């Protein structure tokens, strides 16, 4: 039973990078309703009640997030395609 964090792409799921995934897991484990993440130098909000992420300070997409097993189909990790 091993788990990872994922964010929605247009037609699939991407796994979060290792550091961010650990931060999400910490926040989830403490019962936090939300947390902030640094993604490529930009601040994002992870809303753990509604299970969505979005950029903190400027416009962007709302992406679904989920916590699921490692052994699911996925597109890659943090924008780096699996080959
Ligand atoms: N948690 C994250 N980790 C890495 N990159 C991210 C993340 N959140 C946003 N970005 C990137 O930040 C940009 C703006 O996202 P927005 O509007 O939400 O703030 C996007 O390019 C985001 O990257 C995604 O989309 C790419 C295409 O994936 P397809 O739809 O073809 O599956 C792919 O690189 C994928 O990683």
């Amino acid at each position: 039973g091993e788990y990872a964090w994922y964010y929605e792409g247009r037609n699939g799921w991407w796994q979060y990078d290792e550091r961010t995934s650990r931060e999400l897991e910490d926040a989830f484990s403490k019962g936090k309703k939300n947390t902030e993440m640094l993604i490529a130098g930009f601040l994002y909000v992870a809303d753990l009640e509604n299970m969505v992420q979005y950029r903190r300070n400027e416009h962007g997409r709302r992406r679904k997030i989920k916590r699921d097993i490692i052994d699911i189909p996925k597109k890659g990790v943090a924008g780096l395609r699996l080959d």
